[PDB]
């Protein structure tokens, strides 16, 4: 198998386009047939502050980050973010994060972002 | 529309201790997501509802192995939501054979690749 390096994914908080009551959200980062989730927080900007890490042994494919709306029945998704693995940063040194813009007539564009750092160490 | 998915039960390859298992659904940008229950062959039987309004699209369904930090992918499905029938109540289901992962067309998911040993049973309908 490959050598194991630690991906290092922090989830740092979110700037949501919309109102404080509409959102309750957590997420949920997929990589090498694995998840890890945050806890669910209200508002429009969340904040989790929460460190992951995940054993990886291949650069293929990517790190999926998935938003989503808590609900009792079912949840909706916010936005996803993909991140292939190759280019993430290969560093010790943890980081504030960069903004990603999630994937989701006459009304106006919304768009909602996560803060997310990685790193390979 | 109105999409019925009955989460039957699941038989996997492997020792009954290494399994706590539980399904999620997606379409349309909705998830629900079964229990956790141990063992090779866990039982949930428990029924999802579904508004469609995008006939065209699928059903993806994901098992997941729980765990304390991560979860593990059993394995995945997905069903075209064409191939569902009407009905007015729920059937015995059918046996699915778990895929290891999705194929993406244009960051959508399309169809599941590489067979494991692990299966499903699952009933759909609508109606």
């Amino acid at each position: 198998g490959g050598v194991m390096s630690l991906l290092c994914v922090g989830v740092k908080k979110a700037k949501f386009d919309g109102a404080q009551e509409k959102f309750n959200t957590y997420v949920t980062l997929k990589v090498q047939n694995v998840k890890s989730t945050t806890i669910a927080v209200r508002g429009s900007q969340p904040s989790w502050e929460q460190d992951f890490m995940f054993e990886i042994n291949r650069l293929d494919l990517g790190l999926t980050v998935e938003v989503w709306n808590k609900g009792l029945i079912w949840d909706t998704m916010v936005g996803t973010v993909w991140i292939p693995l190759r280019t993430i940063r290969q560093s010790n040194e943890e980081g504030p994060g960069e903004w990603l813009t999630l994937d989701s007539g006459t009304k106006d564009p919304t768009f909602h972002r996560i803060l997310l750092d990685a790193h390979f160490e």
